[PDB]
């Protein structure tokens, strides 16, 4: 899986 930060 994975995750994003903006």
């Amino acid at each position: 899986g994975g995750y994003m930060l903006g």
